[PDB]
DNA sequence: TGCATCCGTGAGTCGAGGGTAATAAACGCAGCGCGGTTTCGGTGGAAGCCCCTCGTTGTTTCGCCGCCGTGACGAAG
């Protein structure tokens, strides 16, 4: 009862995930392109092969990740190559070469089958890439949007410029930057007056965030 | 005087390269100096006991990283 769409190139589900045909899901193969996501249709649940290879299919995982709305995106690895399975792939689950098959109908089976938090006097709106502090206008650049986001939901953590750097820039990453300078002191002045405490940069501890009060 | 007759010499620079033999013995005593042995000893290595060498604060100050703004070369439509 679900279309699994399989992003492998081995040209046949079986030695990607053996159980699987004990269940009667639907397969549906194609190699590991982003291209046959456009050849994702009715397809309940998606499944990638990262089984000696960890990095493309933590990547497709990721190219998956967050586009919306979306379909939830799995992949199946190794179990001594489970180090590198983690949250930061974008999943909503993973499933082992050697998961049973009333195992992954129960996987298949929960994850196939709300607003912000309001409010720390910093509203984010995704769609503009701004913010909203005490007043509806807040104009923030490409990257002067994420900066106050990033400080936003960490609030009260420290984040060195770097730690900073990777996450807030794709990053590249330069050095010898003040971009955070740049930015903290242009995002220290659009705030106005007040809100001005919002962000805690004491003395090369990096740039913590401070939330009220 | 000869005159034979022994005789005292040297006769290769140098490499290859360790060794082979014999007759009648016992007792006993003395010194003996090497090695069992037999004393305490104070100076040895602990055990317990007191004056002086090494760590707190009180600044100083270059340094430096956050900040602050500038400008442009870039970044996106």
């Amino acid at each position: 009862m679900l279309e699994l769409l399989l992003l492998t190139s081995e040209l046949y589900p079986d030695p990607v995930l053996p159980a699987l045909s004990l269940l009667p899901h639907t397969v549906r193969t194609a190699p590991a392109e982003a291209s046959s996501l456009l050849e994702a249709g009715n397809a309940d649940a998606v499944l990638v092969d990262a089984r000696n290879d960890l990095s493309s299919g933590r990547g497709l995982c990721r190219l998956l990740s967050s586009t919306g709305r979306s379909i939830p995106v799995l992949a199946v690895v190794s179990e001594g190559g489970l180090v590198a399975v983690s949250a930061d792939w974008g999943l909503d689950e993973i499933l082992l070469l050697s998961t049973g098959p009333a195992e992954i109908d129960a996987r298949l089976r929960l994850v196939v089958g709300l607003g912000k938090v309001s409010l720390g006097e910093l509203v984010i709106d995704e769609g503009t890439y701004t913010a909203r502090l005490r007043g509806r206008p807040l104009d923030l650049t490409y990257k002067e949007f994420e900066l106050l986001k990033y400080l936003a939901q960490h609030a009260g953590r420290v984040f060195t410029r770097a730690q900073l750097l990777h996450e807030v820039w794709g990053y590249d990453f330069f050095g010898g930057t003040r971009t955070v300078d740049v930015h903290v002191r242009r995002l220290r002045a659009k705030l106005g007056p007040e809100h001005e405490a919002l962000i805690g940069t004491v003395r090369n501890v990096g740039y913590k965030a401070v939330r009220p009060a």
